[PDB]
């Protein structure tokens, strides 16, 4: 149960360390801006309350989906269209992002370079020691 | 400010980059497809308003759903039932080409470009060191 | 245009490559026996046509859902909470397994060990003639 | 049948072995709360059967929907669309953790244990060449 919570503490790290990778923010204020944005719409377009406008707006981009509301107007179903589509646009944002080791590999270069020069050094020194023996 | 501003320009560039990739395209295509395939099936068998017919399809593939209209026909809905695999198969695909992190290629390669160099070199002085050696230990 | 029917060609292959490994296969044997195992309960325990079935259990565990119909039945609702999952458990499964290279890596140790055994016995060879010449 | 009879063995412990994953018991947990704790809010707030308040709950998450019911109250909307955001949450982690096959740390430090082994070796054998010519090449 400590280890429960000692858990938690660093899975909570590891979403702080992405809060702060910049394409992950953007992805975050892009959401925002279009989650805001069909508020916008659906409240001075399709007339809807500016609280009911953000439960359709959130209910429909997270694909849940309203069981009363849809948009009447047929510019309301061509907008609708395209948010969605956006929408998927987003997910597909975050999933490539959440699906990224490129330092580990850093440090394996940073190793067998100086091992590999070494390498190379010995044996240039073995070779050159080896040419002014058999000549003297 | 300093990154916002810039950022956004990689990123549209990242996944323009990716339209360029040819399996993308597809997937984009099947995709566009299946969709006005299918406004073209509910628009008649089902018989809805051209633009409605679309409004279903979108909503039915992404999986947000309508509260309203659903399949009345069995051919209605035994297209959908096929219809929405359809949209199970798309987003498959498309997860395995995004969830793939692959830049690797042209790493793992890249690598073998300088390694195989140093793998004939140190292999050439193995071997002219045995032969020098070879020389000297006759004479 | 003959680029993309030549992709498309490789794409479908790619699936039949898949759709020849075990635990795809299983995945989608699983899929449908839940599948028609939720057509058996609508159809026979929420009273409902043996294709009405069919549409609300798909329709169900590929998330989009019905606008209509949902379990009237409080034993109905438990077993569709409990469906539900096995749909998450599945999407799970598939998600993980549409995220696997492993043969590079193979080729690269195949090439290392053969390169590193003729390094090593090289090394030997010179350290061994090395010896016997100088005390003669 | 060969195959089809065993590898549900493998595969159930596969995923038996991922629940001693602790990262995964916190998601699913975070998951069993957040669940309970939304039939706690829609039974009261919203005010609905404990059963049927559990069912809105799963629904929502799983963002499955449902064609009747929905939020009433301005408190019972407000808690939904946070609601949904732990869900995108989740989800989001629940992808990260299965999306990376991470059977990759075990074999690049399983190579490193072989692979240290071997430059020691080279470079002992490389400096008692170094050595002994060093001796010689005086005498
Ligand atoms: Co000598
Ligand atoms: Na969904
Ligand atoms: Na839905």
């Amino acid at each position: 149960m400590l280890s429960f919570i000692l858990t938690l503490k660093r899975m909570l790290k590891a979403c702080l360390r992405a809060w702060k990778d910049k394409e992950f923010q953007v992805l975050f204020v892009l959401t925002f801006l279009t989650l805001t944005s069909g508020t916008i719409f659906y409240s001075t377009v399709e007339g809807l309350r500016p609280l009911d406008a953000l439960y359709f707006s959130v209910v429909t981009l997270t694909t849940v989906g309203d069981g009363n509301f849809s948009p009447q107007t047929d510019f309301g179903k061509v907008f609708t269209i395209l948010y969605i589509f956006i929408g998927i646009g987003l997910v597909f944002g975050f999933i490539h992002k959440l699906a990224v080791l490129p330092s580990i590999l850093s440090n394996r270069k940073k190793e067998t370079d100086a091992y590999r020069l070494e390498v190379m050094e010995k044996l240039e020194a073995i070779e050159k020691k080896l040419a002014e023996h058999s000549r003297q």
